[PDB]
């Protein structure tokens, strides 16, 4: 693809593996015009269909106007919105991670900062594997020097559950290593009261709530640090939801005011959030990709098995059942008399074996026949091992 187009930096393959584009994306970071500039890396993550691409496109306008006149402008009132793909409706757009395929070059200290923008697949989409999207979000969190966590309406169990998962995908993703985080609450219920003091007061309330829980130590660390801020945008109005060119004139008045304020904060903060490497040196473009590769390999090394809560509950209970059945077998073997003749013992062990396979199937929970078969085969393998060793030793 040619410059000034989104390109897909990361995608997911059949087997849930994260794959980087080692050509186009790689070459994008290593262009010799800016490869040695310090970078600012802005990533956005969060729930699907909540205006992430839309917001990135408006930030992009501000970056281009900064590139041009060193002034922040969100464009003319009738200019339709373009850039990353953004669309109304329920169906899914962004898959994997997309980036704008050129940096925006901003003036800094007699030099330049190369600004890269990453747009991440939305969470809570049942057509994608949730673990896959957790990994994509964690990757965006790791590489970011400014992370936007786009939140629908308010912080809920869902957003805390997910950010805590993102921050556990290796020590690279822990809150102390996250240079800067915006908790950006879209569709804030109050179109008039959305400023910095409202947001800080809101987070202080939330910290009070989290102090009473065990579930979110990493998010709690983040909210208490100087590395995380909250911003609020009211609802944009029905001229922006549904069929829309995404124009400034289409926006609710209070939405446009908060949007202009927020985008300006982001842009003006760029020089204070230059990306750093592990050791705190300023990272250049020419080394972002190496970092992306290394952590993609880390993320591909483990399967966590994140699933729906009912399936994880069934997994816990069924794993407990397997262990109980194995222990029941072990106890049964330990209780046999050493004076029984070997062939009579083999029949008795064999019958208990079969009986315990039946017991597993009678108590296994859930309706996934495929999963049941795999677990039963594993139990049969463990029980056969135990049986084999007991019966060879028994004389
Ligand atoms: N409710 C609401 N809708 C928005 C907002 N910003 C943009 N939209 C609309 O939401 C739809 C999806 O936007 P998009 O950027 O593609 O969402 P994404 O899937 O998170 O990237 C589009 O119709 C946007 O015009 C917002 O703050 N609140
Ligand atoms: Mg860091």
């Amino acid at each position: 693809a040619e410059p000034d187009h989104p390109i897909q930096l990361v995608w997911t393959d059949v087997n849930g593996r994260l794959s980087l584009d080692l050509s186009g994306a790689h070459d994008c970071f290593l262009n010799t015009r800016y490869s040695n500039y310090p970078v600012f890396i802005l990533c956005i993550i969060g729930e699907k269909r909540r205006g992430k691409s839309f917001l990135m496109n408006y930030i992009m306008r501000a970056l281009r106007s900064m590139e041009m006149d060193e002034e922040i402008s969100l464009g003319a009132d009738d200019e339709p919105l373009k850039g990353f793909k953004w669309s109304p409706g329920t169906e899914t757009t962004t898959k994997g991670i997309w980036m704008w395929n050129r940096p925006f070059l901003l003036n800094h200290k007699g030099g330049k900062i190369a600004v890269f923008l990453l747009d991440t697949e939305g969470s809570l989409d049942i057509e994608s594997d949730r673990e896959t999207c957790i990994k994509l979000s964690a990757l965006s969190l790791f590489i970011s020097s400014h992370l936007i966590f786009n939140v629908a309406s308010n912080l809920k169990e869902t957003e805390l559950d997910y950010m805590e998962m993102y921050m556990n995908m290796g020590e690279e993703c822990g809150p102390k290593n996250l240079q800067h985080l915006d908790i950006l609450v879209r569709d804030w219920y109050h179109s008039k009261k959305w400023d910095r003091d409202v947001a800080r007061s809101y987070i202080s309330r939330e910290i009070e709530k989290l102090e009473k829980l065990n579930s979110y130590p990493k998010v709690l660390w983040s909210l208490k640090s100087n590395q995380t801020r909250c911003f609020l945008l009211p609802h944009p109005g029905k001229g922006i939801t549904g069929e829309s060119e995404g124009r400034l004139q289409d926006m609710d008045e209070d939405f446009q005011e908060s949007l202009r304020s927020y985008v300006s904060k982001v842009v003006k903060g760029i020089c204070t959030h230059i990306k750093t490497n592990i050791d705190g040196e300023l990272l250049t473009s020419a080394h972002v990709f190496s970092m992306l590769q290394e952590f993609t390999e880390v993320l591909n090394l483990q399967i966590y098995g994140f699933s729906s809560p009912m399936e994880m509950f069934y997994a816990i209970k069924n794993q407990k059942l397997m262990g109980e059945i194995e222990n029941e077998f072990q106890d049964f073997l330990k209780n046999q008399s050493s004076l029984t003749l070997p062939p009579t013992m083999r029949v008795k062990v064999s019958q208990k074996f079969s009986e315990l396979l039946e017991k597993f199937m009678q108590f296994v929970q859930g309706s996934n026949t495929s999963s049941h078969d795999a677990m039963l085969k594993d139990l049969e393998v463990r029980l056969l091992e135990i049986q084999e060793k007991f019966c060879n030793d028994f004389t």
